[PDB]
């Protein structure tokens, strides 16, 4: 049997538990179970947690435990974060909770708050070298920059959501007096970090939790697609947040009813660390501390290149010969360094990557079947939960498989937010022809030279003088291509040999 | 690397090749190809092999061998058929090919061909019982009695669609005399095995190749959805076929041109067939020679109940928690008889084993995402190729396992040609249910007693008394499901606990 545990992630505003097994080197999620406790809202201003709060979390501690029924200790981790820490009862809801679930309650640092929530975002996700990862929670935010698994600069600070709202919108009240002081509150608990950070430097930015995640939300509701968080965005919400008088009256498109009460402090800190950080665009993690709990402290997954040890597993999982991907690989990066050539305006060095991903796990649907292995190896990529790739990136690698195999229909393509059709359909086109010459598998004959000329969609494949006289099964696949392409206006392949 | 091999098949109509490599138990198809040679058409009437044919046969060969370059002679297994058999100069075709595949062809006798269909058939097809299988060819027929990986009897007769076309259908005429005479050959042919065979029975009548497929098509295109060829059914075959005067004018729905000049030759022998063995039933079979050199001759797999050994391959391959699939089993099947024994007109027990087929099964997709899972393992159960489950009952499965989960829409019911509506409808309630009281998986609490009330779609589960005070989530868990019934018209779901 795998190896399964559980990760309880105690928050501010949810309790989460998340139970696993682990296969083949996949982190499969058997379980999940989240309830909106609103724990920090039970925070007074003595920071002393109320009956009602401290009864919604051992009633959710209860449903917990009967999920978890015998689980060995060994294999359940739940942390209590910032909400508990801050606590002046928290020895009494410990107290409570030793009575309904048998598995203690670890109430962690801010340090190793911050630490897990960096260690979710290393096994998780797609970019790679320096990153800076924010957490705004409910009564703390923490900060890290780190690289390869390893925080370098690790900070957390006593301000969030909830404990911002009554003291700079006492009464719910939204005015630009009342965000300006949570802003500049906010500044301030930056200020000694602030210049570290920035000569630190990182190569993305990364945000989580609640307050990040409904920013996201609001902007993509408001038709900025592509969900970054920017300087010029965060005005815009700013200006929209202060047409408002109070939390009730709150209607933002993508608004959420449970963070009506807390987006304007949210928001107010958020705007905080952009000025104190100079962040030019943040983009939402899926992958925080119950991922850091999970792939770090739990499962001990393997610290190397995310992609890499997310297409080990798949090779696994999926019987993937790798021999196989290996020439196909070869072919189409091949031609695909002659198109970059040829195309420089067109070249994206991230498409790129995603093309040669594609290639390496273009069969992972021929379990299912060879007849329509295309489609079934899409759904595959496009449904499963791949560390290393963002819903975009394997909605892109799924689209490239899902299209490299019979009638091309272009109007069927879904929409990107960021990858445009001009740099990517080229990638098709490569995908499909470096499948095709190796279609024999084992028995490929792989021509000495091939030469690929491009005036926009009119492609011409030189091979080998003579090549065709004793390679007419691949004459006969590439010409079957050829009617494909003849099927998508303004594209054309043509076939020819060197001379001699 | 996993076993890779080739069966090829040198038939009267087409040449077809068809390479799979064997993993966990499944046999994977990775290539085919194929060409409609038509060698028969080639003999003449002293069964002399026309050159134009020969050449024919020499080309496909050709490409057959670009794609086997470099296999291990025991990789490939190449056999020929009756035209090979009957040809007097089938010898030259042979030395011929030496020049163009460097693996020999064994030309197999009649008894041998019969054997390898019948063994295709059992380690394919549903029907489990003693079964007759005919195999109509062009210019051979081949007739076995059989159960469990065994032949009990065996026989072949020289009598084809394309050698009856020229001796009884002359210039191509179609006319009642010509189909009664060679409707008469046929039966000629088969008095000598009528008897033996009609004393040795079956359970099933099962039949392969383009003759047979063919009647059932234009019986589905006519109007008999079920496709089942039955003695009646043929009447009005023939009584079709005689409207049309000669091959070339004959149109049928259904009938595709290649079938057009072989079908009523073919269809009179069909109906020898029927009338020396007093067939009732015929039902078309997706596995003939081809599967039977893959499966027996080449992948050697397990003489084991088909079903429960793709269950058991389908297992390994996609990590199915056999505990899980037992306690949703032991609670679905608890519930299926109180079901049964309240509503034994809707009991149907070939539905009643999809069912439980689909509880084992129900988790295939949990390896692509706990998020979906039931969309996912219906889109493997749906897609796969699944020895022992015909398309109608993979469709049936994989219908109960992509319900069993979220909003019921019933008007997305896919129309099965077999199961009816009312009879399968109560099995999507009760995997639901089994599934939803399992959810807890290893720390599920099982009741000791459960009782199920059906008034038609209005159940009433009945629990122990008190269960729900420490089971709570379950109880949450049920009104959830509740409130999923309320959106089935004419559906309710009524929780209880006993009295005291
Ligand atoms: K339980
Ligand atoms: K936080
Ligand atoms: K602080
Ligand atoms: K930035
Ligand atoms: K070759
Ligand atoms: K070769
Ligand atoms: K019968
Ligand atoms: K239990
Ligand atoms: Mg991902």
């Amino acid at each position: 049997r795998p190896q399964e545990f559980a990760a309880v992630d105690l928050g501010s505003n949810s309790f989460h538990m998340v139970i696993a097994r682990v296969v083949d080197g996949a982190m499969q999620i058997i379980g999940r179970l989240k309830q909106r406790v609103h724990l920090a809202d039970g925070l007074d201003e003595n920071s002393v947690l109320s009956e009602e709060a401290m009864t919604r979390g051992l009633n959710c501690l209860s449903l917990f435990a009967e999920r978890l029924q015998g689980f060995s200790p060994s294999s359940v981790c739940i942390v209590g974060t910032h909400t508990l820490r801050q606590a002046t009862n928290a020895a009494e809801f410990l107290k409570r909770a030793e009575k309904v679930i048998p598995y203690p309650i670890e109430i962690i640092s801010g340090n190793e708050e911050a630490r897990l929530i960096f260690m979710g975002v290393e096994h998780t996700q797609p970019e790679r070298g320096r990153k800076l990862v924010i957490d705004i929670g409910g009564g703390s935010t923490e900060l890290v920059i780190g690289e390869d698994f390893e925080p370098r600069l690790v900070e957390s600070r006593r301000m969030g959501c909830v404990s911002f709202s009554q003291a700079y919108f006492p009464g719910g009240v939204i005015n630009k007096e009342n965000f300006q002081r949570a802003r500049l509150a906010a500044v301030q608990k930056l200020e000694t970090l602030a210049w570290q950070f920035r000569i630190q430097g990182w190569t993305v930015a990364l945000g989580a939790s609640g307050t990040i995640k409904a920013a996201q939300e609001v902007l993509v509701a408001m038709g900025e697609k592509d969900g970054f968080i920017t300087p010029e965005r965060l005005e815009m919400l700013v200006s929209e947040l202060l047409k408002h008088k109070n939390f009730d009256a709150l209607s933002l498109p993508g608004l959420s009813e449970d963070r009506k009460a807390v987006f304007a402090p949210g928001l107010a800190i958020l705007c905080g660390v952009f000025d104190a950080l100079a962040i030019k665009e943040l983009r939402l993690s899926d992958g925080a501390l119950r991922e850091g709990v999970l792939y770090e402290m739990e499962g001990r997954f393997r610290h190397q290149d995310i992609r890499s040890r997310t297409a080990q597993s798949l090779a696994n999982q999926y019987n993937i010969d790798r021999e196989q991907a290996r020439r196909v690989l070869e072919t189409t990066t091949q031609m695909l360094e002659q198109w970059q050539e040829q195309n420089p305006k067109l070249a994206n060095p991230h498409l790129a990557a995603l093309l040669k991903w594609a290639v390496m796990l273009h069969e992972v649907g021929l379990n299912i079947n060879h007849s329509g292995m295309h489609r079934h190896s899409a759904y595959i990529l496009q449904n499963s939960d791949l560390p290393g790739f963002n819903q975009e990136q394997q909605m892109l690698m799924a689209t490239l498989v899902r299209y490299h195999r019979k009638a091309i229909k272009l109007d069927d393509l879904p929409r990107f937010t960021l990858f445009r059709k001009k740099q990517f359909l080229p990638l098709i086109q490569l995908l499909r022809l470096g499948v095709l010459l190796n279609n024999q598998r084992q028995a490929t004959t792989t021509p000495p030279t091939l030469r690929l000329q491009t005036e926009a969609h009119h492609w011409t494949l030189t091979f080998p003088h003579n090549w065709f006289s004793q390679n007419a099964l691949v004459l006969l696949d590439l010409e079957k291509e050829q009617q494909y392409w003849e099927g998508v206006p303004e594209w054309m392949l043509k076939i020819a040999e060197e001379e001699p």
